[PDB]
């Protein structure tokens, strides 16, 4: 006999879980002044356990609610709920006692597996990652190619920008999204070897045409189908 | 017996009403010329109570023109024009006795709404909106998560972008639009905290890859059908 | 009697056309240096006559080739080859004999009028145009609004940008190819007035949107035929 | 009698190779640092002969292994194998002692053509240009229209950026990426000679109206077949 998961299902719910998540982004805006925060401190406290106490009992009852002797962690979108729920318990009184503060702002994101039309638009919007999960791997590849001849090359006429691999990969970043391409990344450099362009025109065009087959790419497939 | 609206209908009116709004905007733009504007003053006074006159006497006809025991405020681009025309007059000894100039050049604006093939054309162009009306809920929730992350990071670091959150908004709608993105935002930043990349390089992606299926999905969508 | 038109096709005429705007090109642009030019001057003069000489006459037989009595000039780029060519001579002397020069680099634009494949591929690329040749309307009203709303306000705040009427349309161009939006035009004027940012936070949007709806205009039509 | 030829394929041997590929790439990517490669130079020398003796004794294989008497050579992604690694044995002695070091890095990029998905990927994306292959020599033209109509005028104007007809080739395509058009490039030259803008107006424009057709020509035939 089991008279707990009869009636379990809930609407209105959903409305009470949607309230609770937008008080909890607009406490947490509020929090971000310095001196609204110093007066309001004390009674701020009393809030975060209250709103902390309110989650994790509403997500303990999905967890009895829908056959925990099932996939309860081998779906998604429940797995995360509760990692970010629970990491507010974790966390604390942890030595950090900060990345408390970041992970409370992060609760809020939740509202897009709580409610529908956001759960099925996000769910098929990283699903067609893997159709142009291909050229990321050529935009990974023709990345570190130049990622690593720059940086033996520029490394003492520009320390600021080419200084090592992995600060010169930052670069190679700024220049594919055409920013600043020509005012402090080339011009500066070009100024002291002279065939130097060749790397940054041959980078902002195999680049770019890479960028452009993942838009054609991503254009083609999912139009088809 | 109504003997008013028979004939009332008319073809060459909206060439008067056209070339009133294009001499209007003629009139208004050698407004913003100061050494002209002062000398010919006086001229322009008259002017102006007599292209406001032309104004409301001919949208008074369309309103007593088309059954005005019917829907004439439960259409659109019928209330719009009458709020614009009547704000001529509220607005013309308002304590505010400036805004009638911003209003003034506004009203050329409704040349959009008395040619067809433009009413038409706006008509689509905003009735696509619920459309991708989805995608900007995601977009408004993964940038305020962001926005609201950032300004309690680089408060004490950088104030002029990330001052505050309704300041931390403006650098993160900059961010959003790829300009100067490592030049004034991030590298003076970064070389403060040096984690902080992972907060730019975290953005400028996961930000204009929403942006990219905005397009994808109007584009796919406003095929179709 | 007419023996003039009957043989009067040629086929490899073309090729002797292209490589006179090829030569026409390459000596044109060694023009440009100037210690080459100064020395070299004695050598080109002989040449432009000479080049001119061979076009003219290039023109003046496809002229008389191809049914004069008949739409020689109601056609489309013969007017235009007739233009440029006749221009060669009419500007010969003038008063301004610089823009001769001007208008002789000018010269080798003909090279996809005298090539198939090109005459086709550029006349389909403008007679595109009349497709979207509404929305360009659009980008006209709701560009002057913007451009006549700006100059009245910030006229004494940044004369730089900002100066006059025909001054703040380049601004709001530079401000919808998302140009320095953010470091040069609006942050500065940002500073001084505070509720400015309400009218480039809304042009970058209402103005990103018509160039959106342009890609999507011309992409829809351009593929249904 | 041929004994060789005939279970001479095999399967594990590309993950032989991607391993060695991987490892080559890691191995590179450290040399990178100062102090770690003259710290570790002895240990690097009788790597990089290690690497270079198992690449080319690898690729004999494949030449002595698919119909030697056939068309090894006539196909691709052969010849590129065969010229990456014998440069390496060529260069190992050159007075340019330092290309080897760039070639070195190079030689990872076979990555592409050793694992299948790859290949297919960009065989297919660089066989789509010849279908765009024709707007590309309209993007020249009207490119070295504007590069030699610019650099006669604004010579003694800015001699950083239209100095010569092929240091002014570099100014035309930053402007054509819309990167500082405003801020380096036109605002100083526009406040010398007023009519200027005339130039850059119009090169933006029918510059950023072929880049556009470049894109509506390789999605639309893309996309029909
Ligand atoms: C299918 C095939 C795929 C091919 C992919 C190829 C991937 C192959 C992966 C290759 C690995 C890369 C090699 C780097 C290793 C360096 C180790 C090191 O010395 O650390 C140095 C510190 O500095 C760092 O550790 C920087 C951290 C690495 C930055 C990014 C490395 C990988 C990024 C690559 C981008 C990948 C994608 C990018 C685009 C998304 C230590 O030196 P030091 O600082 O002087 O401190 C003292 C040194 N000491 C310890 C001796 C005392
Ligand atoms: C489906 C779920 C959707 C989720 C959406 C989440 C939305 C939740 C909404 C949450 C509301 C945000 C909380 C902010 C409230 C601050 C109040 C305040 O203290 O004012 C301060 C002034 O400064 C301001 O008032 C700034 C005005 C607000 C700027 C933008 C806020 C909302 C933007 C959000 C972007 C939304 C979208 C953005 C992208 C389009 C007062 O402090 P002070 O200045 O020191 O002056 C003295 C203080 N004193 C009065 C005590 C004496
Ligand atoms: C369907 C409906 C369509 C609606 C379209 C609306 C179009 C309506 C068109 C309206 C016309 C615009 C009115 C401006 C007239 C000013 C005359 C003037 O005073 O000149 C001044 C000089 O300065 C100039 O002359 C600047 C030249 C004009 C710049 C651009 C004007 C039009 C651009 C609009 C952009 C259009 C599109 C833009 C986007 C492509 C003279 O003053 P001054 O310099 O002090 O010199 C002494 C003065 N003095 C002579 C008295 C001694
Ligand atoms: C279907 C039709 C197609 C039409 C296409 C048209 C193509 C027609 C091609 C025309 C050729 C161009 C003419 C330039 C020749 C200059 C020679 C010269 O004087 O060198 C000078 C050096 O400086 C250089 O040599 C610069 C090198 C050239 C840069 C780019 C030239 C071509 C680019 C074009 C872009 C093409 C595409 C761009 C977009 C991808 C020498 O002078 P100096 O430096 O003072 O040194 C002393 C001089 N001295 C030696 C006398 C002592
Ligand atoms: C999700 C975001 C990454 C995405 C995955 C990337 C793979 C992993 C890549 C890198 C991971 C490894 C880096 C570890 C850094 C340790 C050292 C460090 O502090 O960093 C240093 C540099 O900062 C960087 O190197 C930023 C790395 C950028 C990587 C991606 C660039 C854009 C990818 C585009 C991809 C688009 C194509 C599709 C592929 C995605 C900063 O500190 P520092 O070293 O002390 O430097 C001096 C500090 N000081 C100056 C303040 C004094
Ligand atoms: C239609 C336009 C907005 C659109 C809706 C946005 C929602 C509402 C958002 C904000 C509305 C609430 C702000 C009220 C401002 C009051 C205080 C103030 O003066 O502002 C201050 C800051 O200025 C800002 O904060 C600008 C706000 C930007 C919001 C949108 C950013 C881009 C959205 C992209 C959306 C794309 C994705 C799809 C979503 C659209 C300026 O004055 P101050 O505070 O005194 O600061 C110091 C002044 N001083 C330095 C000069 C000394
Ligand atoms: C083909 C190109 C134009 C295209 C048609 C544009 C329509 C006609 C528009 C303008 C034509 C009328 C301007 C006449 C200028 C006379 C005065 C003058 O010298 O100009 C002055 C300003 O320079 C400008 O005003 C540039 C005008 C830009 C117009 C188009 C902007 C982008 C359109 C985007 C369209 C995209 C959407 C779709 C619509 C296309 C410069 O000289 P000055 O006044 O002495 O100023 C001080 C000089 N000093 C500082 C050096 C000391
Ligand atoms: C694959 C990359 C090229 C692509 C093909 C390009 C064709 C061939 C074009 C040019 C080739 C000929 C140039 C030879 C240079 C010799 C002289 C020289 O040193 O260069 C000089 C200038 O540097 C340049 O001129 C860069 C040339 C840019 C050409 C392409 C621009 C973008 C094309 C976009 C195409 C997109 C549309 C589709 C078409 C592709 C640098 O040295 P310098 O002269 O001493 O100058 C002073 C040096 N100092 C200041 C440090 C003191």
């Amino acid at each position: 006999t089991s008279k707990m998961q009869k009636i379990v299902n809930h609407r209105a719910f959903t409305f009470t879980v949607i309230a609770l998540i937008l008080f909890n982004a607009l406490i947490v805006g509020i929090e971000t002044y310095p001196r609204i925060y110093a007066d309001h401190k004390w009674l701020f406290y009393r809030i975060d356990l209250v709103l902390l106490w309110i989650f994790t009992i509403e997500i303990a009852m999905r967890f009895l609610a829908s056959n925990p002797k099932s996939a309860f962690f081998r779906s998604s979108w429940n797995w995360f709920d509760f990692l970010i729920v629970a990491a507010g318990h974790i966390f604390a009184g942890a030595q950090f006692v900060t990345v408390l503060r970041i992970l409370r702002v992060l609760r809020v994101l939740r509202a897009i597996s709580v409610v529908p039309s956001l759960r099925r638009l996000v769910d098929a919007l990283v699903m067609t990652i893997p159709a142009l999960g291909n050229i990321l791997i050529l935009m990974s590849i023709f990345f570190y190619i130049f990622a690593v001849i720059g940086t033996m090359l520029f490394q003492h006429v520009s320390p600021e920008y080419f200084g090592n691999l992995q600060l010169s990969l930052l670069t190679l970043f700024q220049v594919v999204t055409l920013e600043s391409w020509a005012s402090g990344v080339m011009r500066p450099i070009f100024a002291e070897v002279p065939w130097s362009w060749l790397y940054f025109v041959s980078f902002v065009l195999i680049g770019t045409f890479i960028i452009f087959n993942l838009f054609i790419g991503v254009i083609v497939n999912n139009v088809e189908k």
